[PDB]
């Protein structure tokens, strides 16, 4: 149902909370962004589940064990041998984060006109995209996009949407296929095995790589044990190689599914593209030997990824999540559903009926959270849509939410049951709580610092 | 009410969670002795709250910090500093751990023929004191020796008893009065601060020296917080620092109540035995600068100390250990009462009241504690108290007991959850736990590695 | 003369010591390319001093005190405060490393077609530069090309090319000045504060941007307080201090005069510019409080930052350095002149007059040097210079050197010997040192990945 | 001759020197005794290399991951299996540190009346001994109390004082021979093969028990490769085992050869004895299963003890130290020779010829080399000698001496050169070193706290 911890606790970090009228002064202080506030003053940071896990006494016996050799370092061939074993590519190129690795991808993959398909975008993703001149469309299905429809495997790909974009644009127009697991934007939601070998056999026809988002694969490996027929019996590692086997290569964030809180890397096949891998690493990242990581981030990041491979760690990470929404949803607080591997995802429409998306009730849905409970949360909605690059006018996604992403292996289930219990409490009067406007926008990735005013 | 952890894990020390199948296999192997389990074979080990806490980062960034001289080290005066300021203290020596500094207290403070009288004993402290030629007097109110009565303060000295002592042998004759908080062997029960000023006024009437044993001093100030009236205002600081006024000295065990894995100290008002006792520690633990510990450590017990006295901590320290106790107490599940500050503790003799004592119902009950759950505790009962030295025949002590001992900051509420729950399902049948029989009984220490099978 | 270290050792990195005949097989394994050597097969490891510095036990005692939130660590914090108490800039933004900045100056601060001018270049700097349209210009003085000339601050700009570039081109088609402290490709040579100054003036009164390439500032600091008259009275940090107040910002490698293993970072006085940065320090490295770092690396950064400006660190730095090549030049072997503050670089044109460049004597020398003392340094030469792309010829550089790169805090006097020891042997019989061809050539980065046999 | 550190400084600690005049203040706050200064205000801590040890990355490594159960640690198992198969004995009980260890042998293995006879003695070893009973009785060769005298193997038992010991006592009054390797009072001279050979047939045909002091034995292995005939193609390891062959169990200080700042334990073959020794360490150490020591800490010794048998870390551990004599004496220093394994010893009533033995030199000595160089040495002379039990006079030893003690792998050469330049430039002067006479005497081991004043 909901198991313990399947570790102990080595080291802690104290918390504290401040009060709400100090609560309520920072959140002015920060523009009404839940980005703009100080660490000291959170008590849980539910901000991101990236960078923010707590490592094992191993992974810090191997912080220990450093070697820092700008080339040639024991630590760099751990990681080498472990994502050639556990995700079998060929080739693997570190990088200092995820996003990283994509500003790589895109530059290698991208020719300008070209069409970039996937499951539903991500932030950083499509920037890098639409900054090497590709137009990105979204071919995930239909479901993804509705909140409260409950069905499993949200994040497949569209199989007719795609064939309809090789029809309508021809197969030397796509760049490639970037299927992501999980789809973060959907809320968490995972590929089944049988989309991507899907995915695979119809570009493979038409001679269209595929690229992966690997970022929380782990947690996609999980709910194929869980949920799809035919792989009970499989373990979580089998699983994970087979989902790499229908891919060309991969941009991973380390950050997430890796269990450290820096790190992650470029995986490809193909040898012509690996070795112009490795002249664009130097300009941005470092040498290919550590790729913007100090020897001893490669250690962790080798370690912690055989780590998440362990079954029980992984069924406990998805299921603590699952209480925190299996608890709101009991007192009839509106989620995403169904809830993904690493967060809940408040629906701030249904939470803030009397706003409307334009007077952006998520941005304002996260600051009455910290100011009630103490607990950090991220907008996910229009904010973090950004704009249309030639009409100027808000992204409008049917998805607007307040996102409580859960770090791995940092909190309990009575820190869920705090963060459950007080917006069950918010809850009660969600009519206090004030829409928002603009006072300074910046030019691309605007939901970072953005300041806001109230309405 | 129960409340969350006041921190958040910084880093986990993950185990291997085997199967009942295999346990049972390693609990073969141990002889159904959980004292001979290994400990990379055990998911929760309740075995000792001594020596097994979780540190915070900060104490461990205190590690880095070590200054190893021999002789004037940063750290040492670090914890001079702390102990004088949160016990108020004149004079500190450090030691190993607890039993270092119990040698040189009895050493330095018993003449041979005098007596020793105390709330109860503990075992290296009453040997210390015997060791040194003085009889020991069971001082304790007589509650404390009812399992199941639910009174508060059961450590609490009999004043009547002292005074009787006092009378009947002569002040002269007496060594010291040796003040436990809490008291070990009645279950983790604490001694009110009424009770420690009145023995304070009644020995300095006749000139008698009062020491405490303070090694869980921490979880009897919030006993006192809690439960005591006039205190409910004054910080857990204030009410440790005002338990020492009533003292001339104390032995402490780092190990325990300052949230480290060694470390202990002697503490002393008087500059005559303050500088006797420099002047033989050096023949039993090292220097009065470092005391048998690296600097490292004196660093950390000397921050472990300052973390102790948040009142958050402490009072999810001692409501953890109360859950458990109150959700066996909940089911019907015998236990001491009340719940002690670390531990709970099972009566094993009315669990298995279908077994003799000399069946051993405590080490069954241990053993198949750990088959069914994974979880490691400790015998208490016959197995424990030994045989008589010119006899020959078992020591029969009236508590029959399963001690469940939580470490500090280790441990969750759903791992508590795992502990009643197993426990609790073996009480429903508790009918099939079968008695034990030596195979394999050594001639001292028998707890340590004798080995049994069923019966 | 030459000091003792300003510091004892506190922990260890062991090596294997394998002799010379396992030196040489491992030599021929990677192909007499010391590029291609494991970490775990060298002595001393001389390749580079980016990233390979020794942390003291107050920066490992930070690292223990990560705040890994994604926004509003204390970690970040502590950063800030340090570099804009310590450099004096007005704005502050992390960055994974060096190049990391690089990329985010020459894209706030370059419109296409402008000119970049500078004292020599680097690498990843003049990419970044060229790849946003900017033209690089050399404005060094002339005598920092003669690799012999003995004279103090070869790295300061000519102030006349400077003027002329300003004439002939027009101030508003200048992007900006980049200069550096030290100048790597001059051997590490430093600047003056009168160049410093007199390039400000020269600059401002045409509203032309300076910025600065701070790597090694630290060791520029003591050059100026050891030989320009009127510094000596100055401490480390007022020189520090000091020329950064004629600079409108800087690009900063933590790697190198940080005393650390990762992180840069990107500093400012403009509001506007800054603005500019932090919505584009989201799309290559991470949010404007982390920026591609660990918490605990913006913690160690911060603390190195502030150990490297004591004044007996960084002149045993420098001077350890300077001892090696005045015992080196004491036994008549031909090295650049003067000694820089980072490395020694050894002539191999001279060294290997008996050879021609395309025999490649600085990989030639460099793998001799592995197999007789298992020291690696690094070619920079004819290989490291590339081919041409157009016409496929190799690019021959005026130096052929063999650098010899010294982290900081990692070896001693006594390894200096053995480096000086084993080249003056081979200079004695330099006469059998023999020149190398391809067996294999990648078509880019081929000094890393190349292998080589005897002719 | 004198080869360089074989391993890299992985991190440091910064040090620094207080004037002159403050180092006098200090002298005069002590009471003269350098045992009483602090550690902050040292440049260069050559007090002892007890516990000032730098671990290497690996040990650190192991700190990460210690297991601190009560029993079944994976660190005891790990310590367990290293002193077996390194060591060769049968049992093995961890101490917190070496006199915890003696405190155990001594109780176990002494009767009281019965003689113990040594290779010279030491404090703690001694006290202990006598403590229970014993009489000591030195039967090294005289040859090792004349500090001038430049022989090998200085340490060796005279087998014909052994012998005369035999016939004038008995067998049966001997409790057993206790032969330290190295003898750390006659300047840590090494003891042959050939000498525990021969102590080890003597003794069996007498039924005579042999007890080794272990705890600088790998440094008494490298002279029996360096200096004995017929070892110089063994390996450090096995020459080590066969040491331990001759010896029925020891004693051992892990805080020297096995590299770490804590801990130690005690080995033994017999059954019995390793059966009462179990209950023993209970009362004063702790468990037999963590022996007074955190889990980290039996991991770090149990790693630090392997890495010991490295053939060129004990050279160049050993050949630092005789460079220090090997200055010294180049100038006319006068020293103890042959120079040990661990420390160089100056003469001081060669150093001080004008004063005398009830004057106190040595501990003048110590005084004026820190206040003339900031280096901290230790008083080994008639102040450490103590004083007789039943007459109450001085001990009175013919070596008078000031130990400059070298942990290991802390300094570097150039460290040696400051020592050795400082006391150089002392020696010129030594006429001004005044006398001192006791104010404060402790009962026993009187020099640890003892206060003098000037004559
Ligand atoms: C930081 C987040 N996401 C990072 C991310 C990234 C970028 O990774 P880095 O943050 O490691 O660049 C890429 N792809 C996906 C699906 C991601 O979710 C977040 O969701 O908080
Ligand atoms: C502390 C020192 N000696 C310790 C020592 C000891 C005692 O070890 P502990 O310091 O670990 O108790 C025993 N035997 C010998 C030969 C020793 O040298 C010292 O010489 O500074
Ligand atoms: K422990
Ligand atoms: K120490
Ligand atoms: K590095
Ligand atoms: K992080």
């Amino acid at each position: 149902n909901y198991p313990a911890e399947p570790f102990r606790i080595k080291s802690v970090e104290t918390v504290s909370m401040i009060p709400r009228d100090e609560r309520l002064k920072k959140m002015q202080e920060a523009g009404y962004n839940t980005f703009l506030l100080n660490s000291k003053d959170i008590y849980i940071d539910l901000l991101t589940d990236s960078g923010t896990n707590a490592m094992s006494d191993k992974q810090w016996a191997g912080m220990m064990m450093g070697d820092e050799a700008y080339a040639g370092s024991e630590n760099f061939y751990h990681l080498e041998r472990t994502v050639q074993e556990l995700f079998g590519f060929k080739h693997i190129v570190p990088t200092h984060q995820g996003r990283g690795a994509e500003n790589l991808l895109s530059q290698l993959a991208i020719k300008p006109g070209q069409y970039v398909a996937g499951n539903m975008y991500f932030t950083t993703t499509r920037y890098h995209q639409e900054k090497n001149g590709a137009v990105f469309v979204d071919i995930v299905r239909d479901e993804a996009h509705d909140a409260g429809l409950n069905i499993a495997f949200k994040g497949d790909i569209d199989l007719k949407k795609l064939q309809k974009l090789i029809d309508e644009k021809g197969a030397e127009n796509i760049a490639y296929i970037c299927l992501a697991v999980t789809v973060n934007l959907a809320g968490g939601q995972p590929v089944s095995m049988a989309n991507m070998r899907a995915v695979r056999e119809l570009t493979e026809a038409h001679g269209i790589k595929v690229f992966y988002d690997a970022t929380r694969c782990v947690e996609n490996a999980y709910f194929i044990k869980e949920q799809e027929q035919g792989f009970e019996n499989k373990s979580i590692a089998e699983i994970v190689h087979e989902m790499f086997s229908y891919a060309d290569g991969c941009t991973m964030s380390g950050k997430k599914d890796c269990l450290v809180n820096i790190g992650g890397f470029l995986c490809m096949n193909d040898d012509e593209m690996f070795s112009s891998a490795k002249e664009l690493v130097v300009v941005y990242e470092g040498m290919p030997s550590y790729g913007g990581l100090a020897g001893r981030d490669m250690e962790a990041m080798a370690i912690g990824l055989r780590e998440a491979m362990q079954y029980e760690y992984i069924e406990h990470r998805v299921k603590q999540v699952r209480y925190l929404g299996d608890k709101l949803k009991a007192a009839g607080v509106p989620i995403v559903e169904p809830v993904g591997g690493h967060a809940v995802f408040l629906d701030a429409r249904r939470f803030c009926e009397h706003l409307t998306q334009d007077e952006f009730p998520a941005q304002s849905l996260a600051a009455s959270i910290y100011v009630e409970t103490g607990v950090r949360s991220m907008e996910r909605g229009i904010i973090s849509a950004g704009r249309n690059n030639v009409t100027g006018e808000h992204h409008r996604p049917k998805l607007e939410t307040v996102r409580l992403t859960i770090p791995r292996r940092v909190y309990t289930y009575a820190h869920m049951d705090v963060v459950a219990d007080g917006i069950i409490k918010l809850y009660q009067h969600k009519e206090d709580i004030r829409g928002l406007k603009f006072i300074y926008e910046p030019k691309q990735l605007r939901f970072f610092t953005a300041r806001f005013d109230y309405i």
